[PDB]
Parts: structure tokens; sequence; C-alpha cells
């Protein structure tokens, strides 16, 4: 089979709607999101067109073939952050810091254009030729600010180990602290090679242990005091008490010089 001049070589990953494939021309290699069948694809295309930043995946354009929609994006040659996390170990702290600084740069950019990602996790954080982080998958992205006016979110979505606790508890909630929370779980995964809990709920023992400051337990015991102090400010239950990105940028570990 062929679409204009493209050949489907390898499945790069799956999302809530459709599949992302590695497409080779006749010999340019690109990433194509193939979606069957409406209100959501019009929204995703719209958000994808607004994006212009070094830490956000580049959108090439879109083609329609009846019921099938093709979304063309720049191929992340370095693959995903997920495959740089050694299970039970994580990665060297200077590499985790650099990826965290790049994650903050991409999230400030999105929030600045009033877009919330809503599914930040290592499979959605890709790497270019020079290991520069790029935030991908905008199928769950939505507008939280328009005409300088904030809109609260009221839809439950994301990935349970990464979702903020207010998302499971409150009818309506602010967008930005939810994305901040998921960034904190990503930081935990980079420094410990393990996710801290199945979900941030009272029925989850590991979440209860964190709230009781049992930081002598895994994954926290694998993390050095300085990044752990940052995680203590991010992984705060009350979203109004949770650290904001301007203040993460002032954190001691965020500003620590690191090498080797
Ligand atoms: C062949 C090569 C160069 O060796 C490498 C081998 C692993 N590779 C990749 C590349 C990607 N890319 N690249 C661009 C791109 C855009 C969107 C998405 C996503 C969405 N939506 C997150 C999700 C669902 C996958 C992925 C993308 N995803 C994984 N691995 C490429």
């Amino acid at each position: 089979p062929f679409v204009e001049d493209w050949d489907l070589v390898q499945t790069l990953g799956e999302g809530a709607y459709g599949e992302v494939q590695l497409a080779v021309n006749r010999e340019e290699a690109v990433a194509v999101k193939i979606v069957d069948m409406p209100e959501n694809i019009k929204k995703e295309i719209c958000i994808l067109k607004m994006l212009n930043h070094e830490n956000v995946i580049k959108f090439y354009g879109h083609r329609r073939e009846g019921n099938i929609q093709y979304l063309f994006m720049e191929l992340a040659s370095g693959g995903s952050l997920f495959d740089r996390i050694e299970p039970d170990i994580g990665m060297p702290e200077p590499d985790a810091q650099r990826f965290f600084h790049q994650l903050m740069a991409g999230v400030v950019y999105l929030h600045g254009i009033g877009i919330t990602h809503r599914d930040i996790k290592p499979h959605n954080l890709l790497l270019d030729e020079r290991d520069n982080l790029k935030i991908a998958d905008y199928s769950l992205a939505t507008v939280f600010r328009y005409n300088n006016r904030e809109r609260l979110l009221n839809k439950m979505c994301g990935t349970l180990p990464y979702v903020a606790p207010e998302l499971l508890k409150r009818r309506e909630f602010h967008a930005e602290p939810v994305d901040v929370w998921s960034c904190g779980i990503v930081l935990t995964a980079m420094l410990a090679g393990e996710l801290p809990w199945d979900q941030p709920s009272d029925s989850c023992q590991e979440y209860s242990d964190w709230k009781e400051k049992k930081t002598y337990l895994n994954p926290w015991k694998k993390i050095d005091s300085a990044p752990l102090a940052l995680l203590h400010k991010i992984l705060v239950e009350n979203p109004s008490a949770r650290i904001t990105i301007p203040d993460i940028k002032k954190d001691r570990w965020y500003n620590k010089p690191l090498k080797k």
C-alpha cells in the first residue's frame, strides 16, 4: 500500500486514537499519525498548527483520504525518554537535570500559548539527533486560556501513575498544576527508574506512604536530598499549595551545576 509516496515501515507507538507510524518516502523518514473517522481531530490539527518551539515536536502538515486522516510530524531519531530510563536505576543525575530543564522550557511554552498537554509521561517526551527533548502527542491537549481568561478543566484524562490527585477528586480544576505534577512523576522516573504509585489516591499505600513522609522507602531512598527537596514541592496534594514553574526555576537542585 501507498499514500502519495509513503511506505509504512515500523509502528512507533499507539495513543487513545489511531497509531503513529514510521513512514519512508521514495527516502525521507518521518512520523505519521493515522486516524480513522471528528470533533477531536479538528481540535488536534488546530493545536498542532499553533506549535513553534525547540522542545515541542514539529508538525509538517495534514492530508485527508475520505475517512482516514494523516498527521505528518518530524521523526525523533533519538527515540523516547522512556528508553533512556534504566529500570530500577533511572539515569545519571546531570542527564536527568538537562532533560528536566528542556521539559520545563517546552511546558512554559505550551502554557504561555494557553495550551495544556494533559498526558506528560516518558513515552510522550522524544529525543532529536542531539538528545534535545521534544514534547509529543497533542490528542489530549486543550485550551485553558483564551483572551487572557482561564477556563477550568472538568474532563478526566491522562495516565493514572502520572495524574495529579485533584483530577480524581474535584469536579473542576486548574490546568497548569496538573502538568506540573506529571513533570514531577517524570523526574521521579528519571532519577529512580521506577514509578512511585499506581495512582495518587488514599486507597494506594505507596501514595499514603509519601504523604506520611516515609522517604526511607523506594523510590525516594534512591534520590539525592537536593532533587528530592524539589520533588517534595512538586508532589504536593493541594494544587493551590503546589510549586509553580517560575518557582521551580528558582529551586536549588534546578540551579545546581552538574557534569559526569
Ligand atoms: C527509527 C528511529 C530513528 O531509529 C527511531 C526509533 C524510535 N523512534 C521513535 C520516534 C517516535 N516519534 N517520532 C516523531 C513522533 C511524533 C509523535 C509520536 C507520539 C505521538 N503522537 C508519541 C507517540 C505515540 C508514539 C511519536 C513520534 N516515537 C517513538 N520512537 C524513531
